[PDB]
């Protein structure tokens, strides 16, 4: 059994300025880069442990031994997505209930049946992209955000948020924004009750009540209408959980409709940004996986069949997701007393940091070129060993979305490389906003059309 190093403390604030930054994710990482595959983190009443070896991060991932705990940031997002599917415990009946209600609704067989609502969204941006004038570029993480939010809008209650159509984002997504904001920045604060927070915590309750009066009125319209459409609130609506026997209430309905939006807007935006990103800077690749958009997309209107065939831009995604996987920390807690990797003892209730891009980047795992862009390393799927990749979390409480969020970006990444050529008109300098999730902030490109028609 070894002791754990720890990085720089600050008195009684121990290691918190630590995360007194914009950046916290890249400053921990930066800190595993300098201690290593574990190191502890404390703060006045926590303690926790940041993971970054796929030796240690394989034990983290067995759920006999460790099972999803709320991170701080999580409770604090917990105040406005309440027990839906992501901030809810294992242990809490609406966990387990709303999981076997909505899994078959986010299986692959499901996606058959979004395909038609992500290409109408799809369609809407080469549209865009066509239309701009020679002098003009793209705001790639802007446009991103717009797609996926309104695909998540239109596949999730049959919600246009028309976010092509404006520069000011619809009020819920304002109000959501700035609680996001919030519940991240809270996390840094060395005086939480201190009185400029005051405004803060006053706007805080007043997009909760935002988000919630506008989800509650979609839930409750709905309910008036009889209309059955085939997005998720209606699976929702209808929906028995097969243990129970009982529906999802309206309440956890809210939640679970909250949560889907967050995801939409934060992460899988997060993918294609990055995804695009990697392409302009590795001009091989960028070639390769547009030789296959131009072979298998044949039809104006792609299918759900012609998506599946998009092999290396699938691989493009997942060296994307290594590198920078936009949600990129989970959280568990030891269900019993246990011992980390024959090293470190650990007691019931202990608290484990996943630090997603960190795994991502073990030489042992994944060769000397770590830090190169590579979707070669994805060739062969077999190849990587079980609990080295995580960009979707692990196990029962892994990403529900998984499925609709890699349809939905191998669709639109293959769409965007058959309409146009890109260029890196500025040598974009990487710089990653961190949210929730991990976005490229500032990054812009020009299109130039193929001229391929819609
Ligand atoms: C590239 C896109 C996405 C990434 C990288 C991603 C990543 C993740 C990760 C790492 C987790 C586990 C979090 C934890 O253990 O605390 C998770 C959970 C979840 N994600 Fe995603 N996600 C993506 C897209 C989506 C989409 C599109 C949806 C739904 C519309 C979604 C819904 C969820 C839900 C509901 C959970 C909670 C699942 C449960 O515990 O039962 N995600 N996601
Ligand atoms: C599904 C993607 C959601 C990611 C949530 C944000 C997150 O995990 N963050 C954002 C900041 C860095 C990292 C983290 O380590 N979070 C810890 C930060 C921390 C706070 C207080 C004490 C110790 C650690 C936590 O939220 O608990």
């Amino acid at each position: 059994i070894k002791e754990m190093p720890q990085p720089k403390t600050f008195g009684e604030l121990k290691n918190l300025p630590l995360l007194n930054t914009d950046k916290p994710v890249q400053a921990l990482m930066k800190i595993a880069d300098e201690l290593g595959e574990i190191f502890k983190f404390e703060a006045p009443g926590r303690v926790t442990r940041y993971l970054s070896s796929q030796r240690l991060i394989k034990e983290a991932c067995d759920e006999s031994r460790f099972d999803k705990n709320l991170s701080q940031a999580l409770k604090f997002v917990r105040d406005f997505a309440g027990d839906g599917l992501f901030t809810s415990w294992t242990h809490e009946k609406n966990w387990k209930k709303a999981h076997n209600i909505l899994l078959p609704s986010f299986s692959q067989q499901a996606m058959k049946g979004y395909h038609a609502m992500m290409v109408d969204i799809a369609v809407q941006l080469v549209q865009k992209w066509e239309r701009l004038n020679a002098d003009e570029h793209i705001e790639v993480p802007e446009d991103m955000t717009r797609l996926t939010l309104d695909t998540i809008g239109l596949c999730g209650f049959n919600y246009r948020f028309n976010s092509f159509y404006r520069d000011q984002p619809h009020p819920f997504i304002t109000s959501m924004v700035r609680a996001l904001d919030e519940a991240m920045n809270k996390l840094q604060r060395a005086n939480p009750d201190d009185p400029a927070y005051d405004e803060n915590k006053r706007q805080f309750q007043e997009d909760i009540k935002v988000m919630n009066d506008l989800v509650d009125k979609i839930i409750a319209d709905r309910k008036a209408s009889g209309e059955q459409s085939d997005d998720l609130l209606t699976h929702m609506l209808n929906g028995k959980d097969p243990e129970t026997g009982e529906p999802l209430d309206d309440e956890n309905i809210r939640y679970q409709i909250i949560t889907f939006l967050i995801a939409g807007h934060e992460t899988t935006s997060g993918l294609l940004s990055f995804a695009l990103y990697f392409l302009v800077k590795n001009p091989h690749v960028l070639q390769k996986a547009a030789e296959e958009a131009a072979r298998v997309l044949v039809d104006p209107v792609p299918s759900y069949k012609q998506v599946k065939q998009l092999k290396y831009v699938g691989m493009v995604l997942n060296e994307a997701l290594r590198l920078w996987p936009t949600a990129p920390a989970f959280s568990l807690y030891a269900k019993e007393d246990t011992v980390l990797g024959g090293e470190y003892p650990l007691e019931k209730g202990d608290e484990l940091m996943v630090l997603i891009p960190q795994l991502h980047r073990d030489k042992t795992i994944w060769g000397d070129d770590v830090e190169e862009f590579r979707p070669e390393r994805f060739e062969n799927p077999s190849a990587i060993p079980q609990h080295a990749f995580k960009p979707f979390g692990n196990g029962q409480r892994a990403c529900i979305g998984q499925q609709f969020a890699l349809h939905e970006a191998t669709l639109v990444l293959g769409m965007m490389l058959k309409h146009f050529d890109f260029e890196d008109h500025t040598n974009y300098e990487l710089d990653i906003k961190e949210t929730l999730t991990l976005k490229p902030e500032g990054f812009v490109v020009k299109a130039k059309s193929k001229k391929i028609p819609l």
